[PDB]
């Protein structure tokens, strides 16, 4: 009924030595979350793999994310942001080493 | 079947007299969305309703949100959002005169 506000980069950790995950809106099939990174990458030997698709934004910090066919990581700079379709598998190759890295991600149906 | 990637900062056409909309994705119940605006503004007695909720945020620039009943619009700057649900009435009060104003929009089922 009322509406919900906040910002992207308030109650952001420096440091956490694990990446933080927190929604900001869930829906039937719809998930909006912020993402915190400070310097983790995906372990190796890790892919993500979703039913759903997945769109992602660096808003804060910088990364590299690979898809899986690529011929290497992408450079991601704040602004930039993937569509990974369902089931295509990608990883996170890096994460800005001085400071928080800041995303935006939403998860939605396939269909 | 493959990935695509793009950045909200490019392709901005700076000083386009109305607001500009572009799906960067779009599923069933779903639409993510860029914004440009430079400057506009909702006309006067204009309200937004929506079937659908709306998650919006001000990625560069600033803009005035203004729900219905609010007392002053909302001063939204580079990272604020705004949740609004399924028919909750707004507008855009105003939008930065000085700088394109890039928004990303969520539209979602109630």
């Amino acid at each position: 009924m009322d509406p919900k506000h906040g910002n992207l980069f308030a109650d952001v950790p420096v440091g956490a030595p694990d990446e933080i995950f927190q929604p900001l809106l869930e829906r039937k099939g719809l998930k909006i979350e912020r993402i915190i990174s400070n310097g983790q990458a995906s372990p190796p030997g890790f892919w993500y793999d979703s039913p759903q698709d997945e769109w992602v934004m660096v808003v804060s910090g910088s990364a590299g994310i690979e898809c899986e066919g690529d011929t290497a990581p992408r450079v991601m700079r704040p602004g930039d942001w993937l569509h990974v379709p369902a089931h295509c598998r990608h990883r996170v190759a890096w994460t800005d080493g001085g400071e928080p890295t800041v995303w935006l991600a939403v998860h939605c149906d396939a269909a």
